[PDB]
């Protein structure tokens, strides 16, 4: 058991929306990392002596990458960079890599070195030395790179994900799991935490409801249904009626699903489609907005409007936005961002290949 503290920051997509600037997505070939949407980072260090970094701990991807000292692009010059020549434990690989991101590609070459995750010491860990990171308005971003916590099958050639090497090296004891506490509250000192090799009882109430992983790549599982139900409507909103597939993604905020289904959901909520793509709700009519519920392994996971409405500062206008939007992919998926993962503590279990949810504390 070792514990990494997470810090929450306002996403670049949000900073853009405040100045009244929107960028359309997509459609996507499948779920992609998008650096405009990432909201939680935590510290790691690489090499000997340690070189310090802030990275996104991302269940939506499986790669570890950081800006290379050899990268002199704008993004890299504005962040911490890994210098292999300064580390006595560096071990060369040298092969090239490319990753398709929603925010523009990430490219470079593979290297190996000690990766430090709090008190844990991951040895011979492959990483991407990034020479290219796309694109606009990431010069402020408080994170340097990404550390992926998904399965090895969606890693680039030459990388084994960080958690997998923690497993091979016996660093987690008997529980090959990691647990994630996300605090969406702006005020609090702790933004959240990732607990490696354990489950923290202090962070949830009730019991944990497990769901089996369906396709090993993303942390992907089956959802029984999605619905919203209200005393103020002649009909319910019933979606995902015959079951659907979802992924848990700590690398994003909004809940994303098949467009026609979430458009319908947003209409039911009284939403108004912005030219930006998000749906506006009346800020004075948030009180009687119905819960939206996800049924997983026969159990209901309810979201209150307090959980799913996002507030944004436009100019002077405070302005309220639905935390659900459509994103088409060929193999339709609900992507569960922090809107879902904030009010639910989440256990990621590689022993049994399952994901656990319990009410947060
Ligand atoms: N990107």
């Amino acid at each position: 058991a070792f514990r990494i503290p997470l810090t929450r920051f306002k996403s670049v997509r949000k900073q853009l929306a405040e100045e009244g600037i929107y960028i359309h997505e997509g459609p996507y070939p499948e779920p992609l990392v998008n650096l405009l949407d990432v909201v939680y980072y935590g510290p790691i260090s690489i090499g000997t002596p340690p070189q310090d970094f802030q990275v996104i701990f991302d269940t939506g991807s499986a790669n570890l990458w950081l800006p290379s000292s050899k990268c002199t692009t704008k993004y890299c010059l504005h962040h911490h960079r890994y210098d292999s020549s300064k580390s006595s434990t560096y071990e060369a690989d040298g092969r090239n890599f490319t990753i398709v991101y929603g925010s523009g590609n990430v490219e470079g070459f593979i290297s190996k070195d000690v990766c430090r995750i709090g008190s844990a010491k991951v040895s011979g860990q492959p990483l991407g030395e990034a020479l290219v990171v796309g694109g606009e308005s990431l010069l402020e971003a408080p994170f340097d790179g990404i550390l992926g916590l998904a399965y090895p099958s969606i890693a680039v050639d030459g990388v084994v994900p960080v958690f997998d090497n923690m497993m091979k090296q016996g660093l987690l004891g008997e529980q090959n799991v990691f647990s994630v506490y996300l605090n969406r509250d702006p005020s609090s000192k702790e933004g959240g935490e990732v607990l490696f090799g354990g489950i923290d009882h202090d962070h949830y109430k009730g019991s944990i409801t497990y769901v089996p992983v369906t396709a090993k790549g993303y942390w992907q599982f089956h959802v029984d249904g999605v619905k919203s139900v209200s005393a103020s409507k002649s009909a319910p909103e019933l979606l995902c009626k015959d079951g659907c597939e979802a992924i848990a993604n700590t690398g994003t905020s909004l809940i994303t699903g098949p467009p026609e289904e979430v458009d319908s959901l947003n209409q039911y909520l009284g939403g108004t489609k912005t030219e930006g793509g998000q749906y506006l709700l009346d800020c004075d009519k948030l009180e009687s907005l119905p819960n939206v519920t996800f049924t997983i392994s026969g159990k209901e996971f309810s979201l209150r409007s307090k959980d799913y409405v996002l507030k944004v500062n436009q100019q002077g206008q405070t302005l309220c936005v639905s935390g659900f939007m459509g994103l088409e992919m060929p193999q339709p998926l609900w992507i569960l961002g922090d809107v879902f993962l904030g009010p639910y503590y989440t256990i990621f279990d590689r022993d049994q290949d399952r994901v656990g949810f319990a009410e947060v504390a």
